[PDB]
């Protein structure tokens, strides 16, 4: 296990290209699916998308996953979904010898979610055939989030000839992502080694093509020790928004604003947080009857509380104006 340790901190070294790898943060993809449980279509589609961004360069840099799941996806505060505990100490091809084992260290969330290809049974370092395998499983365990497609036993049985992920399958509900998800999930003899061919397939239609160019971009840039602080990175997040408004003339602003949540944690400067306020407020247009109103309300409220009282005179003015504009309400 000792020698796994030197591969994984070598991994790691290669993967420090790798953005999409975080070797606390908010939580685990599976984590976040429990707590803060927030997972918006459109942050699923951009944890997809970060999750074979962060499987593609792990690999490339020189290292394999083999058992990415959702509880091995990790995320942020603002649900930064990055490839992390490449399991070096996991076999590539897992011998079916101890499943009490597999149990004890593959499964950590208690559903026995098995991202394993099923190649990657009875008839060194890790492989691209594997990490592709668990991905593919990951992608559609986000897409079913609980369901594990095949647990630990039902892994087991189609290895053996028992088991079959179709309802697993059943509960995405996109069509085409469960199809590509599968596509990547099956017994691979021949080996998927890389997301890159998925990541170009979502890019078309699923990954931003060109707005994640500079949606991610950003996020990795201030993801974390970035040299500008919350209040600055807040600045840059406005010079970033009107970029993204030119470009233009959910996502980011749904992306944005969860990145935004998740610096307001901290408070810094009084001034920084009308301002961030003032930002905010613009980025609501499309958020207006989403999120928005899921949280926005939230931290509006919670900005509008300290001291200053028109500093929280104009907070409240805020959220409850753009709180305004909504035409829909959910139960």
């Amino acid at each position: 296990l000792t020698s796994y340790k030197q591969e994984l901190e070598e991994l790691k070294i290669r993967l420090n290209s790798a953005q999409n790898c975080l070797p606390y943060v908010r939580d685990n993809l599976y984590d976040r699916i429990s707590t803060r449980p927030f997972l918006n279509n459109i942050e699923k589609r951009w944890i997809a998308f970060q999750i074979l961004t962060a499987v593609d360069q792990a690999h490339k840099s020189g290292v394999r996953h083999g058992d990415i799941k959702t509880e091995n996806v990790m995320v942020t505060s603002w649900n930064w979904v990055l490839l992390t505990d490449f399991a070096s100490f996991k076999p590539t091809y897992l011998p079916e010898d101890n499943p009490a084992d597999f149990n004890y260290f593959f499964d950590t969330s208690r559903r026995r979610t098995c991202y394993i290809a099923p190649e990657r049974f009875v008839d060194g370092e890790l492989k691209r055939a594997m990490d592709i395998f668990s991905a593919g499983c990951v992608i559609a365990e986000l897409f079913t989030e609980g369901v594990p497609l095949f647990d630990l036993s039902q892994l087991l049985a189609y290895r053996n000839g028992h088991f079959f992920p179709e309802q697993v399958l059943n509960k995405i509900e996109d069509h085409s992502i469960r199809e590509l998800v599968t596509q990547m999930i099956h017994r691979e003899p021949d080996k998927r080694l890389e997301a890159e061919d998925y990541l170009k397939q979502q890019r078309g239609n699923a990954f931003p093509e060109i707005f994640y160019t500079f949606l991610q971009p950003y996020m990795a840039q201030f993801a974390k020790e970035t040299f500008l602080s919350a209040d600055e990175r807040i600045l840059v997040i406005r010079k970033d928004l009107g970029n993204i408004i030119h470009n233009l003339c959910e996502n980011g602003l749904v992306i944005l604003v969860s990145v935004i949540t998740s610096c307001l944690q901290t408070l810094k400067y009084c001034d920084s947080k009308l301002a961030a306020l003032e930002l905010i407020l613009h980025l609501a247009p499309r958020l207006s009857v989403e999120i928005l109103l899921d949280r926005i309300t939230p931290y509006l409220l919670h900005f509008s509380n300290d001291s200053v009282p028109r500093v929280r005179a104009e907070a409240l003015r805020t959220l409850t104006k753009v709180l305004a504009l909504v035409k829909e309400v959910p139960r």
